[PDB]
């Protein structure tokens, strides 16, 4: 088996999907592994290391994308690659299909088989590759909600920790899962008040339990989401049900009613943002106004600190990567349950039942294509 | 007597260096206070707060300068200002003399008598009204740092925390007083390993003892010091010796054998810098690079976050601003020995030994103009 | 049914395969007990304690083994015990049988039935009869790597936590399972930097969860495990694969490159230990060097603490024990997946595919034996 | 001025009262510094470490003794070392003359000029030159203590910090200070239960601030004292009075009361022991038995961590050192308090009163020596 890894071409994405350690491992196991020259340059990694480890060096895109049998990605492909999308190719990245028509599409017509990073689930329910990316981002967050509370930078002009004798920044978690709880944490530790809702119950037990009461929690009611969403200098949503759309919470009449100069930061933009407000922003332009509020809202999150997240997103992905390389994707698949549950596309047929109900038609198949 | 506040006209200055509740104190005393309009929008104090309160507002800033026998600032005086200082009149702001030499100049030249907030020094040796504005900084700093290690802004592409599985930041903080404190517990609340140092033993005992082992502390001797920033991803600069200059304590040539992408924060700015090459910077363009590495040099760095500063800064000047004008700068300083402390200028004389002898000549006197 | 419980033989072993409460339980169900005499001295359990319960004190060992339907121990027969070894008996003990062919051989030739307790596995993954020694040894290792790190007994001479102003030692910590939390969160509590390695992500997780940034976690592949190894001044190996041999992930050149006086602990030694130059030590002789520094590779080791060790072991397999006193063994096992998943040796077939792999041939047969 | 360095002479010595950067310091202001070869080789600085920081090595102790004019020590001077003492000669060392008659009776006939370290004290009551090796020891004893209370070395066998389930040791600590604080820190971190006693309530409430209610403190009456040492597993005692023998607070006949294997380390053993029982011991024979309890009596504790300790040693003492070679003695004494508190013995008079009265006559002198 052929594995490719291609340079990433979304904006100021740093990341690339795999790391000289993973090359040396297939190579090892006899499969050949070939990677678009810089491709790991983003994340410091030269065309020499991955070289060494024993990958063959291509000069363009194009002969990464025809050759490999199993394309490894960070991200989903943009509209530029859509033309690359080939019939007997496993394509293995984040997805977000329930967020982009457009992408889901350009899988289906192509006839590609793949697999979402964000949709693998073992059986206690967990997403393993989502996981770190959803660490990264957690932390991110609060960083950059931090700095654009500053006045200079069209905040609402408050320390997140205040200082002594003067109150801290209110800070608002939408979501106690992996992304939430990290955002809330790093908050908390900058010294900020933080309050997290989720309609998860267990959730807000182990987030309680973690800090005895210093980080409270709030059952997500509508009522109570208002009135800490009304209260709050920074807000962060963060909330996910595992393969769908993301539900509006948050509308504009009320962030018609919140502080001017409030950030709020929407992580859960990509898969379709949880504020009525929310749409995709870049690195070069990531915050745009609404009603008095700035609104952050890069897809893409983890991209700008690289040499954090390639290594915590390629050690997470790895073992799967030599499920898939090993067995080929249908077996990889009936061995491995939660690798099953990532499958999303095959010869034309969505393999989804949450992509599929929130994308209108489609239809579903679901898992008889595993014969 | 007469108590005047201008608008501060130092880039980005949002702060004031008086709030409603500090004017109603003083014009309950009999005392009159006069207001450049628009002195406190920055920090979102209207013009009808202050009136409310009992404060004249006056159209320009000449009328403020002319007139008031007790003028308070938060900053120096800038050039532009210079013409207005005045023979028979009490400046009280941050003044960091030993940094300017046109500023001290000015000050002399013009004969007005002057007490600097930051020398300000009670018997225990703390220095009560720098404190608040070195706990803004100090929480800043480890801010600002994490924000300038993203790749996205020039930084070597780390998150401060890590994530499980991956290496955290390494943050330096050379100075363990309250900036220093500040820096460390924050950088370390977003999960970085934290080293500070310093020449005080005490200083580190103190930090030792409030985070277990969490916080680690290293004796600042020059092999210990080359050692901790040759690793660091993000060093902090928060070094003083009360009214002095700030020694050079990071030399170029060490940056240069620093780790590329590597943040150097130099929170000693205000009185000097104590890395070799800071220079003062703004708001508007906060960094520059020496030899790969990033420097952030703002004076000034509690303006962002007016909201929290000006009430900080505040809450411990009042009470010394209620002496000062009740019984005239010489008999407030003669029964305030902190106050004292703080004398910097009178009638042409340099009263402040440390500025003195590191501004060569000009030569003390001590307070013997106390009478 | 008759239990029986002989002094256990192995150097400086104190243990006791049962307590009082223990005799007294099985003696109102209508079981017999016999104990050699002086069976819990090493535990401070007398002979009279053990009588008050209900027990029949035996005056020789031999009389224990030849009697006893249900033979309890805490450690694996030794080579002057393999003549004790009955065909109709079921043991019940500690095995670690991938690690001894001789041990094996005996009870395959014997014919004994033989259960390990390292073995009894829950659905969740858990190991309830490991775990509790898996507490002491990661406790226990901590605190003999702390103590052969002074220069005193051949180490290099740092204190554990340093103190204020000089550096900590550095620990690393290889495994994330219950010794190696055990380990770290003991280290760390001695003020050590500790870092702990693991192949699973979410051990990582839960470690970095526990103590919020305080323990560092590494992902466990083979360049960050030579980057940690290389700079630590303690390393604990705590590496567990249920049933199997132990990989080697520290070879003997890459301890030739660490500093001189570095102690390596190997908590994984019965099993195999997870270090190329490791080899079972006793209490008598715990340390032998390699290249400078100093291993500690005591099997055995929580019977130096049997005042905590012999109830900690005790309340865990009791219940077990009542199961299979009252059912007998098959029964007991087509009752308990748990306690089949412990199943090793029956009329010379062994039971156990991880023991038989590593071991070459024997050959398997899975529990066809439970008819 | 010249300054010498002898090697330390006392059983497992490691420490030098020296390292290269305090030697450099030394130079660079013109002075010598004469240092017996192998002086640092316990401490891993060598020869030509010491010679390219500006020192003279020398072949033998004899003329380190003669020569120098101050003589920089670790130790007390043993009997092999009283011929060397001279009449015009500054002797800096700890000297716990209180302890030892003879010792105190070879520095009044030889007329040298002595400043104990441990009595050097501030004018907050503080002992900056006895701190770091009390922080040391302290924490030394609960590692130390830990390790004896294992069966296999004659301890109770209970583990520290116990398992879930069962209990854990149960420590006391008499002495609330430095090394008691210490001690109580690293004990609990182990995970023991910590109880610690004092007459100065104050410290009994910054150690109940520290841990929240982790560790209990008890007022140290007679009554509350036999009642927790009856309970103890560990006792530490580390009492302090400045400059006194230390008084005796546990008796022979409390300690047969103790609980068999119950281990006892006395601190305080330098200065006298605070145990009735307790008599000095070394790392060749640390323990010894008095009724079925352990004692550990290690003057000398910092030794076996020399790494460690040599540099939290030296960073203290080096700015007194350097007042001394810069003036000689009375003249840093006349400007320094603290350094005249440490001055004990000069031409045969004896400084200290604390010592004089404990030792029968002698007789003060107070500091007319000063003059
Ligand atoms: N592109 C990026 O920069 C990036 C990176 C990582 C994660 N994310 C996104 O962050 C979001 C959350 O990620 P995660 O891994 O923490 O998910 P998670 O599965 O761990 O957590 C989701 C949580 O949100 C909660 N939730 C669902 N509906 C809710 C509601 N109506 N009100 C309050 N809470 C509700 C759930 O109960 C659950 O606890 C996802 O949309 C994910 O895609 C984005
Ligand atoms: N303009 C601004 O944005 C701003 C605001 C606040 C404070 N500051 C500056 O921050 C700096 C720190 O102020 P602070 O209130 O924390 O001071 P502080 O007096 O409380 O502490 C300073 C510490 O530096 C240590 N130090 C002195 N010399 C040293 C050396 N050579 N090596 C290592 N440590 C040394 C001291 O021992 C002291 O503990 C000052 O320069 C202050 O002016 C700037
Ligand atoms: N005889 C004794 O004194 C004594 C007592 C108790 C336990 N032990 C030994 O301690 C060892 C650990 O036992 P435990 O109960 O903690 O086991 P555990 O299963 O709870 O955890 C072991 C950990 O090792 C990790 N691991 C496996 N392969 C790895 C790899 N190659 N790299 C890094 N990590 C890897 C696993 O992921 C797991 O998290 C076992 O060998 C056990 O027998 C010895
Ligand atoms: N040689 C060594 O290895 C070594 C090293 C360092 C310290 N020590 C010894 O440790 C001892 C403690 O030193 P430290 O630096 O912690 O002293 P310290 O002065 O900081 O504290 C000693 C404490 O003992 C308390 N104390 C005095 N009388 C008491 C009484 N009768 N009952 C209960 N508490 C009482 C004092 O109140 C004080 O808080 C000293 O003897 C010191 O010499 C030995």
């Amino acid at each position: 088996m052929r594995v490719g890894i291609p340079t990433e071409t979304k904006n100021n994405e740093f990341r690339v999907a795999i790391t000289p350690a993973g090359v040396a491992e297939l190579t090892r196991r006899g499969h050949e592994v070939l990677i678009q020259a810089g491709a790991g340059e983003g994340s410091a990694i030269t065309d020499a290391d991955f070289k060494a480890a024993g990958a063959q060096l291509v000069g363009t895109a194009d002969q990464v994308w025809a050759d490999a049998d199993l394309l490894l990605k960070v991200k989903e492909p943009i509209a530029a690659e859509y033309g690359r999308l080939r019939h007997g190719q496993i394509l293995f990245t984040f997805l977000h299909l329930a967020a982009s028509r457009a992408c889901t599409d350009a899988l289906l017509d192509s006839g590609t088989t793949s697999i979402a990073y964000e949709t693998v689930q073992t059986a206690d329910g967990a997403l393993p590759l989502l996981a770190p990316m959803s660490e990264v981002a957690g932390r991110l967050a609060a960083q950059v909600g931090a700095y654009h509370l500053m006045r200079t930078q069209g905040g609402r002009g408050v320390l997140m920790g205040g200082v002594p004798g003067v109150e801290p920044a209110d800070v608002v978690v939408i979501g106690a899962g992996t992304a939430g709880y990290n955002a809330a944490r790093i908050a908390n530790g900058m010294g900020a008040t933080v309050t997290v809702l989720d309609i998860n119950i267990d959730k807000l037990r182990q987030l309680d339990a973690e800090f005895c009461g210093r980080i409270h929690t709030r059952y997500s009611s509508a009522y109570e989401l208002e009135g800490a969403v009304k209260r709050a200098d920074l807000v962060i949503g963060a909330v996910l049900v595992p393969g769908a759309k993301a539900p509006k919470l948050v509308s504009n009449s009320l962030v018609a009613h919140m502080k001017p100069g409030a950030v709020l930061v929407d992580i859960a933009i990509d898969q379709g943002g949880c504020f009525e407000g929310s749409r995709p922003t870049t690195y070069d332009h990531p915050t745009f106004a609404v009603h008095d509020t700035l609104f952050y809202c890069v897809a893409n999150m983890p991209a700008s600190v690289p040499k954090t997240s390639t290594y915590a997103l390629t050690n997470a992905t790895m073992p799967y990567v030599l499920e898939l390389a090993d067995h080929g994707w249908r077996a990889a698949c009936r061995s491995n349950p939660a690798l099953a549950k990532g499958l999303s596309t095959h010869e034309g047929a969505l393999l989804s039942e949450r992509v599929a109900t929130d994308l209108g038609v489609p239809f579903t198949e679901p898992a008889s294509v595993l014969a």
